[PDB]
C-alpha cells in the first residue's frame, strides 16, 4: 500500500513533468518560430 502509493505519486509527478516539458518544447518551438516571424517581418519592413 505505501509502496503503492510511492508509485502512484512517482508517477503522477512524472506525467506532470512529461506534460510540463511537452508544453516548454512547444513553447521553444513556437518562440523559435516568432523569430523566424520577426526576421521575415524585418525583410516586409525593408521591402
Amino acid at each position: 500500500l505505501n509502496q503503492t502509493s510511492d508509485l502512484n505519486e512517482r508517477k503522477m509527478l512524472l506525467q506532470a513533468k512529461s506534460l510540463w516539458i511537452d508544453v516548454a518544447h512547444n513553447t521553444d518551438a513556437c518562440k523559435n518560430l516568432e523569430n523566424e516571424i520577426s526576421g521575415i517581418q524585418q525583410k516586409v519592413d525593408e521591402v
